[PDB]
């Protein structure tokens, strides 16, 4: 009956960075509900690192995609009544219309305590990237010293803190020294500010002389090739992202020495966090709760109010501003 | 006085987008003795202010030029009403003591708008001049590369070139800018961003090879301009703006193989090197050309002081069509 | 006791010439080997960067006894040894390895260097290990006719795989067709790599045992099925760069097909799988179900020309000198 | 009357990398009889130059390579080309070759017999004037510049940077190793270092020269080049000689110079090719250098290595940085 949103499109691909005028803000007028269709309002929407690399397989004048918590505000489906809360993937928008087949409910036992936002963040899909990259693809059993970088960002904090409580050894590299400093409050091990430091190299060898058996590697190119000839014997590499490269203007920069690879046996493993479904998947979700809940993994958030300032917090988490997971309050 | 004032929030990576400016509002001190009140008519953003902006501080005033009007006087030698050129920045009122002021050509017309002080009969006019009959050294007959032709400085390149006899080749980003100078009579005009092969379309567009390249773009285009040089042909290295918002290194210089065996000789400059009589020569002859139709003017022009960065966004992306101003 | 030695006289940049290499004599004061057949393998190209101008290049090499003072290491015994390139040397017997006791006379005893010997061993735990494969995968495999990956397609093809392989001229193609590998191309005159390795297999391919690396293997990884496995057993087309290495894949395409890769050096496997592992290799060479051609070159005065040889892919088979 | 035989080197396979001994072949041939108007040469000083890891790519597998050699008429059945006369000939690598005299040069009339006849192939030949006419006409010296130079202790470099010092110019000399820095402080050049062990390229040259440099002779190119850059002058010369560090590259060509600093500090960059010089202008420079030679103002050395055969050493160890000075093979 009558209802009216807002859609953030893709007016023109990225080149390098995004820019204001690669967006347009679009109004349109959605339908009535059919039979079993609910109306959903977005509270939370989630801007995330992919969404650069995968705008340009959408063509000019598409919506965005994204992930967003929303809720009923209008049903004719009785299994989602009036004000249930879901996950919902309809792209950058503020309402949207489902037939009850694309959600996904939140854990039964989310309590009051929590902001709804952590569904996307560190309860949600980025903590589970932390979760399944550090403890099966690292597969961490306790006691090793890992790398993180980005590691002030959604998924590099929560890699830190899980490697914390399994009792890992954690060296954290980030871009700011506000960063620095919140992660040495965490207790890190070591923390350092990579733009700052007068050798990345030298700053690894001092973090960890003996080397690293872990790395969650977020960033990739020449950062990556620098801790890749820190690695040990058989050390192990979890590919979660290579954020350097996603608004890189000209050619990927030079692999990773293939000799230091090979003496070393390095095991290296790119992932999807969808991969893991099922018993493992709500077992890790129940997992990174509880340890939000007993203080092991403290909870960050980089909020940015206002649906039509999607576009800057998307952007500004591409440039670093974000301490946490960023979030845009409808 | 009131004033605003665009200043630099956060240092660009990449494409500069909003939330690296700031709009700053201030009150100017009283007018000393010697000291004049300018307030803006023309503002213009131009592709070096992406370069120059790395060595701001964050909270300083955006760099740039203007036509002002004078709006208060304590000076004899700039009465109330004198239109002159000032570099304040990006800024709608300015004092200035009169020392780094420039007036108008004596017998500027009111047929032209103000404007192109900043354009085709100002600094970006002169860099066209200047680059094409001293750099290139171009007497008639030779074949001119000129890319972003449809720009301030390009545009001009191409229709001196043309009224002084050579042959244009233009390089520009939209089908639209391609119409455009066509209709002005550019021998070639292609959209490089749509070609198939950037070698082959210049090498049909002139088999013989290229006399002359303004060069305002560099980076892989340029590689391959060079490529298709004539013997001893001469380079003007204007701007190399495909590099300006770049994030990462830069691409693979030219083949030396080819640079030393065509023995190409390559010379950069800025405008201001030219004063005096050749400049006021140039400026004269600017002018002269435009009021005679041999260099046809257009503008992009942006209303709106608060949409400076705008502007300044929209010329980096190709949205100008001609000399980018903002109609204070 | 006198004994022949090349050394490293200058530090090698870009491929190896005769310049860097120098002929020495000296005078030796446990047991004595003179060496039989001595190998000359990639790896030398990498390792020789931590030698000091003036030592001994490394290697191994079968030899034989020619004095004793240990009764366990007796005159005319055949053994395995690692005292570089060298034809004689002093050893205290603790880092010798003989020969299986098995040996037949029918193989030659060059073949401990080769595919009964470390490259054998390398195509065997990078293949079955590494890959995992169990039959009916798709394994790509370059630098197919070498000893390592002539090897690794022959075990591919026994346990019921696909093998395409990748060689560098048509000679070699012609060998391992012989063999019976399902598709082998010359990566150096095919008109589009990415278009060869889509028609030898549109569907992808499960294994990737990588000897070569660089921007051949760019090309391999955008073709690799999802969760495919890559053994990272070497990466010839860099041990001579001059500059700086060729940029890595497309970091997009790593993890939207979520690969693992993992290298492995072949000491990695000792006690009862490596001597398990060659024994597999000896009864399949007698099997014949893995043929085996070496590339032999005669004179201990010709080991670098071999050695250089080999890094250009002269060589058809493991590349052997005979002393 | 009688027939002659001759060594030649060819390409055997084209060059990947740095060249390697596989890479050449040597063959014996027989040279036919001597025609009316022809002479006999042989081979007394043959060169090796960089040029020719990068003209080699032209040439098809089994070709001659190409270089040029000093030559003595050892038979002669023409008048103007008796028994003994030496000549500059390019042959390609042989010892002996059949030649009617019309691409042959003569030494000049004035050449004494107190300098070697090899220097007709580097200070009083083709190198010495590639350093003439890239210092004095491209880079337009006049007295008083600061000049930097690569491969200072190279064929040309070392010529480039004696003529800058005759001239009133400082130097700075970039040189591979720490014999050849000491060779040319020992010359006089005003600062002369290893940029192989430099702990920083850029603070070594800002030390040497803090007001920046009025003119580069670039042998090198690449990244050397992208730092020499961001210390030039506001209208600052370039003459692009060479590039020798992108001859023997395995990957791609290394990124360019920052266009910013190129266009603010308005550089001329101009590339040449030494060829470009003929008739009077050539033959003044010639007289020049060799007056320059036995005035002792231009100092020579030569890097010689002996035998025909190890040409294709002398070839690749010339491009490894070996040589002191003009790499020459006595035949
Ligand atoms: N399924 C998966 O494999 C999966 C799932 C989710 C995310 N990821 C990846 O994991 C990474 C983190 O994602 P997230 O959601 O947790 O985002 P995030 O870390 O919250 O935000 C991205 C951060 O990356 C850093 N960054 C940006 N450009 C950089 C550069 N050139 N070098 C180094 N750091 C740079 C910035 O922090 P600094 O100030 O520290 O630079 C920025 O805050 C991304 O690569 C993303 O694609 C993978
Ligand atoms: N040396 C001096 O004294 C001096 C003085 C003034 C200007 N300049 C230089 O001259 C050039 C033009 O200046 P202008 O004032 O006339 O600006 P303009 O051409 O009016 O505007 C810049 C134009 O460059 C083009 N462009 C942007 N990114 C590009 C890319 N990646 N590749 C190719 N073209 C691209 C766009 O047109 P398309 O639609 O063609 O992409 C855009 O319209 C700049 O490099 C500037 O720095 C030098
Ligand atoms: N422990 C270990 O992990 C281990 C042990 C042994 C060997 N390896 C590695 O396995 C590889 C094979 O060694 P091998 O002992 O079997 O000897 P091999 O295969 O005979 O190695 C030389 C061969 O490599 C090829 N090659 C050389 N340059 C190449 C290039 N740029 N691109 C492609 N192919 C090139 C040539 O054959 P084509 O021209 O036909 O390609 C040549 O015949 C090497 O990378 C070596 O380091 C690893
Ligand atoms: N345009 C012309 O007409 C013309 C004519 C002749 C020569 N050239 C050029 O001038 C240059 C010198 O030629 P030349 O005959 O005098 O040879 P040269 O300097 O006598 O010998 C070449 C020298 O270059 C140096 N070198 C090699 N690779 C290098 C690298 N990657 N980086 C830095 N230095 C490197 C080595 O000295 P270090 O140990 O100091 O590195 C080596 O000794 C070459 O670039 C050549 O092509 C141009
Ligand atoms: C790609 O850069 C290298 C460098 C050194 C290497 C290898 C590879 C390989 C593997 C190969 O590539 O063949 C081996 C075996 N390396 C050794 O030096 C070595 C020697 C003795 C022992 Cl016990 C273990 C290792
Ligand atoms: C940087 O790539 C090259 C390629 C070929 C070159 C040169 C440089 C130079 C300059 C140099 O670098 O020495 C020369 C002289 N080339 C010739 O092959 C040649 C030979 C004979 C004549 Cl007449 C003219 C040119
Ligand atoms: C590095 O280039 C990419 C490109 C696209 C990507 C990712 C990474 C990642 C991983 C990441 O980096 O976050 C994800 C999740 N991509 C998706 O577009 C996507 C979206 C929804 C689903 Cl259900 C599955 C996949
Ligand atoms: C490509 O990197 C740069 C960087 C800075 C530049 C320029 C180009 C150009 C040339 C151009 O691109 O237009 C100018 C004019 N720059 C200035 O900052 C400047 C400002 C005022 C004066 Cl008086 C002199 C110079
Ligand atoms: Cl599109
Ligand atoms: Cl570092
Ligand atoms: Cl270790
Ligand atoms: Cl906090
Ligand atoms: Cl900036
Ligand atoms: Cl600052
Ligand atoms: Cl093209
Ligand atoms: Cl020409
Ligand atoms: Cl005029
Ligand atoms: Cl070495
Ligand atoms: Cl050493
Ligand atoms: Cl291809
Ligand atoms: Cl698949
Ligand atoms: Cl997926
Ligand atoms: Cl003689
Ligand atoms: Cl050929
Ligand atoms: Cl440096
Ligand atoms: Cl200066
Ligand atoms: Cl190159
Ligand atoms: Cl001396």
């Amino acid at each position: 009956p009558g209802s009216m949103t807002k859609t953030w499109t893709l007016k023109k691909h990225f080149v390098g960075y995004p820019t204001n005028s690669d967006f347009e803000l679009k109004t349109s007028e959605l339908p009535p509900l059919k039979n079993g269709e609910v109306l959903l309002e977005a509270l939370f929407l989630t801007v995330d690192p992919y969404m650069r690399v995968a705008a340009k397989r959408l063509k000019e004048g598409d919506t965005m995609m994204g992930q967003q918590v929303a809720k009923v505000v209008e049903s004719k489906n009785v299994a989602l009544p009036k004000g249930t809360i879901v996950l919902a993937s309809p792209g950058w928008t503020t309402h949207s219309i489902s037939d009850g087949k694309d959600l996904e409910k939140l854990l039964t036992e989310w309590p009051d305590t929590i902001p709804l936002s952590l569904a996307l963040g560190t309860v949600g899909m980025p903590g589970l990237t932390a979760y399944f990259g550090l403890l099966e693809i690292c597969g961490v059993k306790g006691g090793e010293t890992v790398m993180v970088n980005a590691a002030a960002g959604a998924v590099g904090s929560v890699v830190g803190q899980i490697a914390k409580l399994k009792g890992c050894k954690v060296v954290g590299a980030v871009g700011s020294d506000e960063k620095v400093a919140y992660l040495q409050k965490l207790g890190f091990d070591v923390v350092f500010n990579y733009k700052t430091v007068e050798s990345l190299e030298e700053t690894l060898k001092k973090a960890s002389p003996d080397g690293y058996d872990c790395y969650f590697d977020n960033v990739g190119g020449e950062f990556s090739n620098t801790v890749i000839g820190q690695m040990k014997k058989f050390g192990r590499i979890a590919i979660c992202g290579a954020i350097s490269t996603y608004n890189r203007t000209g050619p990927l920069p030079p692999g990773p020495p293939p000799e230091i690879v090979i003496y070393q046996e390095l095991r290296m493993e790119a992932f999807v966090v969808y991969r893991w479904q099922g018993d493992a998947r709500q077992k890790a979700l129940k997992d990174l709760l509880k340890w939000v809940l007993e203080g092991k993994i403290q909870y960050k958030e980089y909020i940015i109010e206002g649906f039509e300032n999607m576009p800057a917090a998307f952007m500004g988490m591409l440039k670093g501003d974000n301490l946490g997971k960023t979030i845009v309050k409808a």
